[PDB]
């Protein structure tokens, strides 16, 4: 049985976790947390990297960091994971959905400005499949209207846009280390990346349960106190040690996934040039991370038939997002501005193929040959 995903395994995780257990300090903000956060700061360039329990928690932390208030409007795609919306609705935001581009399934940057109102406070681009949104256009829009930009870079660890690491471009960026993403912190995890230097101090306060604890450890105050509403956005140092093993192998993993990605593209390009399917687009300025390999079929019937075909060959391929805006909570918490030209239509024909670090070359060729048989 060929699964859709298997978590990355590097072969050093156990050793690093054992080392963490030898230190006797497994709670958050430990030695391996510092190592991972320093690595992201050094290699990606953010002002502060902060490990969290999940990308969901990182997104919630960003909404709280931005002091989102009831009635504030947050612009985001409808074609994204539910947590992108929840994080802001939890702070009372109304969600303003904007259609996606057909070529990359990312929010259409040429549609964001038309959705801005005097209540708009932030824009949340989602880098679908590790392919960056058109960030220069989005930052220019946000600066013209004095909006925060929050990157949902859950799928974009090691991705770049014009040489810049995804997650370091907006004011705040969020990573996911769930076992289905490129790197995993032992099953679950996330990171908030603070790129606006004026937000670092507040980020440290809300992450530390609303206290100026980090400021006390720095020696700037005699004692710390409860000074704001906060939460606990901490990863265990056990999970940070698992993550470190993976981050130490960051390029190894990235290069393996990219090579696998390119075998899919080579094999399926003829079916695309014949117009039977559509393959992913990777715009010139975008350095992808092979988070997924998706294809688009004619419609949901074509998609369903291919998935059930692959299932009968014991290959697990899956579709992705259902548009948030036409879900019951989406109609309650948000509105879709402008026409839904591509969000529903394109979501209904997209299928994702098995892709993961340890996917064998033999299993991959089995997937390819089953696909070719279906279209033959
Ligand atoms: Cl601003
Ligand atoms: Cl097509
Ligand atoms: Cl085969």
């Amino acid at each position: 049985m060929i699964p859709f995903n298997a978590p990355p395994v590097v072969g050093t995780e156990l050793d690093y976790m054992q080392s963490a257990m030898n230190s006797g300090k497994l709670c958050g903000d430990g030695g391996f947390t510092r190592r991972c956060q320093q690595w992201m700061e050094q290699r990606f360039g953010t002002a502060k990297a902060l490990l969290t329990p999940s990308c969901t928690a990182s997104l919630e932390m960003a909404a709280l960091l931005l002091d989102i208030q009831p009635g504030d409007e947050v612009i985001m795609p409808s074609y994204t994971f539910v947590s992108t919306a929840n994080a802001f609705v939890l702070r009372g935001a109304k969600i303003v959905f904007v259609d996606i581009r057909r070529d990359t399934m990312n929010i259409d940057e040429t549609l964001i400005e038309a959705a801005i109102t005097d209540k708009t406070r932030a824009i949340v681009p989602v880098h679908y499949a590790g392919v960056a949104c058109e960030m220069d256009t989005i930052m220019a829009i946000a600066d013209k209207y004095n909006l925060f930009v929050v990157e949902d870079a859950a799928q974009g660890v090691m991705s770049t846009y014009k040489g810049r690491a995804l997650g370091t471009i907006g004011h705040i960026g969020c990573f996911s280390f769930h076992e289905t993403k490129n790197y995993t912190a032992g099953g679950e995890g996330g990171a908030t990346l603070i790129n606006d230097r004026t937000l670092v101090e507040r980020a440290e306060i809300i992450r530390e349960k609303g206290t100026n604890r980090s400021q006390f450890f720095r020696g700037l105050v005699d004692k710390y106190t409860w000074r704001d509403i906060g939460s606990s956005y901490l990863m265990s140092d056990l999970q940070a040690a698992y993550l470190w093993a993976q981050l130490e192998a960051a390029e190894r993993i990235n290069q393996q996934r990219l090579a696998l990605w390119q075998n899919y593209y080579d094999a399926l390009l003829p079916l695309a040039r014949a117009g039977r399917i559509e393959l992913p687009t990777v715009p010139a300025d975008c350095g992808q991370n092979a988070h997924m390999f998706y294809i688009k079929l004619r419609d949901i019937e074509d998609r369903s038939r291919l998935i059930a075909w692959l299932k009968e060959a014991e290959i697990l391929a899956v579709f992705h997002y259902i548009p948030l805006h036409s879900c019951p909570a989406g109609e309650q918490f948000g509105e879709f501005r402008g026409e839904d030209r591509y969000t529903t239509q394109e979501s209904e024909r997209l299928v994702r193929l098995p892709l993961f670090y340890n996917l064998s070359v033999v299993n991959q060729r089995t997937v390819i040959n089953s696909l070719l048989s279906y279209f033959s």
